[PDB]
């Protein structure tokens, strides 16, 4: 096969995030929320479905920035209880079919972990895979082309790609451009989105959550 390794040398390099505590949680949290909003207008003028009422964009960033007020409040180095004070911000905060669908997406993401103090990258991606089934099972009639299409593509990516990358911000960036393309596909599952030149709102919404975790994870601010 190779040659047999036994360096006792350690690799270099900082860039790279083998755990995620309550507060580097946190800190993705709040850059999400703060992408979201910063691009709310974006995605309200973008909804077309159901109807085009010109609010998924306000409905998720109210959504979120109640999970991240609760979470501003209510700091800790535990994940798992980091998260039940985000989820508990979500439900008593969601408006809209957007903001209801996200506040699901974290509460069953938050619901996997609520008994740990830090994750890995597995559990980090097994996490996103819990609130795709817990979305899915809330919303009564699922439609694709959609934020439950985009969650869910994106959850398989995290999984797949977490089985051999230790690394989470190379992990979320795998995430980013996976769900990028399936909120490009949306177009091709729903036909009034195509019809009208748009990709789907929600999704669009949920990508900007996703690229300010990243953010988070490389230590920066949006
Ligand atoms: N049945 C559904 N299945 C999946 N996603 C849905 C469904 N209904 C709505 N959505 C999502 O919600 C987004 C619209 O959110 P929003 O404008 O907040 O809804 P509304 O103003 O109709 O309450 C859509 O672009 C889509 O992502
Ligand atoms: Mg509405
Ligand atoms: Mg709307
Ligand atoms: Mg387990
Ligand atoms: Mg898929
Ligand atoms: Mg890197």
């Amino acid at each position: 096969h190779h040659h047999h390794h036994s360096s006792g040398l350690v690799p270099r390099g900082s860039h790279m995030i083998s755990k995620i505590n309550g507060k580097l949680f946190a800190d993705m949290i709040i850059q999400g929320a703060q992408n979201l909003s910063n691009n709310a207008d974006l995605v309200d003028s973008l909804n077309v479905y159901p109807v085009p009422d010109g609010d998924t964009g306000t409905n998720m960033n109210l959504t979120m920035t109640s999970g991240r007020e609760e979470v501003e409040n209510n700091l800790s180095k535990n994940i798992g209880e980091l998260g039940k004070t985000f989820s508990k911000g979500l439900l008593m905060g969601a408006r809209g079919n957007s903001g209801v669908i996200l506040s699901q997406l974290f509460r069953g993401f938050c619901k996997n972990i609520e008994s740990e103090s830090e994750i890995n990258s597995k559990l980090l991606a097994e996490s996103f895979q819990a609130g795709v089934e817990t979305a899915y099972k809330a919303v009564m009639k699922p439609v694709e082309g959609t934020i439950l299409t985009v969650a869910k593509d994106a959850a398989q990516a995290a999984i797949e790609k977490a089985n051999n990358t230790e690394d989470c911000i190379e992990l979320m960036e795998y995430i980013i451009v996976k769900a990028n393309e399936s909120l490009e596909n949306t177009p091709n599952l729903l036909a009034v989105l195509k019809e009208v030149g748009v990709v789907d709102s929600g999704g669009k919404g949920l990508l900007c959550v996703y690229e300010g975790f990243l953010k988070a994870l490389k230590g920066e601010k949006v």
